[PDB]
């Protein structure tokens, strides 16, 4: 297909339930909220997660994404020990500290900056500290470059031959796995030496995890999970953080309301008092602007599933071994579900999204395959906007007619969103 070229390629020639051939598999795209409910609500019952083989070889077969059945449930339980709302509140300080440092170091004293490069650095560095407690900038830059190489092979042709992108990506995964295996060895030692806590980061959470039978996670499962996690954490959270101020510039009224919400929160805090989980909950309108950005520019257009049994959706029957694709482009860009879909209206998510119809806004999927790091991303997006507004009274886009594009899946500012900075 050509996502980087066009999106929303529908076929009035067929019903919302239209069959097609995708990645050499008969795939029926179930367009519409009901098709979304069918695919996302019936997991391990009528359908099962199916990733293309190319991705299976890049992130491994021992991740929560590549595992199905009880194992996937166990792997999600271990991850809930870090991404669960209760635990996630224990990492706000480190995340807030990094975002504040990044803004003060690379943004505060700059007349003009390119957002994309800075957002990618902050997003990855936050993962390096929360996943492996790695603060060494050079080590962070090393692993950042290694992930960039492996990410190039995910969209390239799956040719495992010398001098090919997919081949070099597989070489990067082997290197990253060796580095991560070393981190696992050192962490186990630090834990026995009392040099590391069991909740300081995701590595300790995964190592410290035991099944109801008391069986621990294997090193390969920890490596594959960390790889699948690094893939779902970088180019995803980067899309909204780089596009939020681009859309807020085209809708200054919305930016005004965000600044009003942020400065009000600060007016109720002492000097030196750090942002709190309660402060984050007070950023309701800021979160509505983020959801409006995700609706208009979904970092993930949709995912595929495998028919684990014959399916009788509507009148047509989806036989076992068939593929099923759902798309945010069946509801997000539809006036039927979102009035004036081309218009940026954070008001669409007023009252905590109490007016959003079911299976219409699915930026983080739904069911048992829903995003594991959605609130982790929301925390970063809110803390990022907070520190920006706290530091800058205003900002001016260098090219207000800058376009949005993807190479090929992550929608991002076509030129990095260069902006003039006006420090408070
Ligand atoms: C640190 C950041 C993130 C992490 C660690 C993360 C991790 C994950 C994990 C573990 C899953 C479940 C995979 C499975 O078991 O099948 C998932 C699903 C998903 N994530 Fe993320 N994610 C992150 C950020 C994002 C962002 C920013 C978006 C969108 C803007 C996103 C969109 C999704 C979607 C749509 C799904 C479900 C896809 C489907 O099954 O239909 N994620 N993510
Ligand atoms: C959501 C999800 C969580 C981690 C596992 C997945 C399968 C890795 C492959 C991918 C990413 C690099 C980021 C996002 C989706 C899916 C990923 C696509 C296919 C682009």
């Amino acid at each position: 297909n050509s996502l980087e070229q066009f999106f929303d390629e529908r076929v009035k020639k067929f019903g919302l339930v239209f069959k097609t051939s995708l990645i050499g598999h008969p795939t029926v795209v179930l367009c519409g909220p009901a098709g979304n409910r069918l695919i996302l609500s019936n997991e391990e019952k009528l359908v099962q997660m199916s990733w293309p083989a190319q991705f299976m070889k890049l992130m491994g077969e021992n991740s929560v994404a590549t595992r199905r059945g009880e194992d996937h449930i166990v792997m999600r339980s271990a991850l809930a020990g870090f991404f669960g709302p209760g635990a996630l509140q224990s990492y706000i300080g480190k995340m807030n500290t990094e975002i504040q440092s990044h803004i003060n170091e690379k943004w505060k004293g700059k007349d003009e900056v390119n957002v994309l490069p800075l957002v990618r650095e902050l997003v990855f560095n936050i993962s390096a500290i929360l996943f492996f407690n790695i603060y060494d900038k050079q080590e962070q830059d090393r692993l950042h470059k290694l992930l960039e190489t492996i990410l190039v092979g995910s969209f390239a042709l799956p040719i495992d031959l010398p001098g090919f992108g997919f081949h070099r990506a597989l070489q990067g995964r082997a290197k990253l796995n060796k580095i991560m295996l070393s981190l696992i060895k050192k962490r186990k030692e630090d834990l026995q030496s009392g040099s590391a806590t069991a909740t300081q980061d995701l590595l300790s959470v995964l190592l410290t995890f035991r099944d109801d039978k008391g069986t621990p996670l294997t090193n390969d499962e920890i490596l594959d999970n960390f790889s699948s996690l690094l893939h779902a954490s970088y180019d995803t959270t980067t899309s909204p953080m780089a596009l939020i101020f681009k859309l807020l510039s085209s809708n200054p009224e919305c930016y005004q309301k965000v600044v009003q919400e942020q400065l009000e929160i600060l007016s109720n805090k002492e000097e030196g008092e750090e942002i709190t989980w309660k402060d984050l909950k007070a950023m309701k309108y800021t979160w509505q602007v983020a959801q409006e950005t995700l609706r208009m520019f979904p970092p993930v257009f949709g995912t595929f599933r495998k028919a684990i049994t014959d399916i009788q959706y509507d009148g047509y029957t989806i036989p076992k071994g068939w593929k099923l694709l759902w798309t945010t482009y069946s509801t997000h860009p539809k006036d039927l579900y979102f009035n004036e879909p081309e218009k940026f209206m954070p008001s669409r998510f007023d009252q905590e999204g109490k007016h959003v119809a079911p299976y219409t806004f699915l930026p983080f999927g739904g069911g048992q395959r829903s995003c594991v790091g959605w609130e982790f991303s929301k925390m970063e997006i809110l803390l990022f906007v907070h520190h920006f507004v706290k530091t800058f009274s205003s900002y001016t886009p260098v090219d207000p007619d800058e376009k949005i594009s993807g190479d090929p899946l992550p929608p991002l500012p076509s030129k990095g969103f260069s902006i003039k900075l006006f420090p408070r």
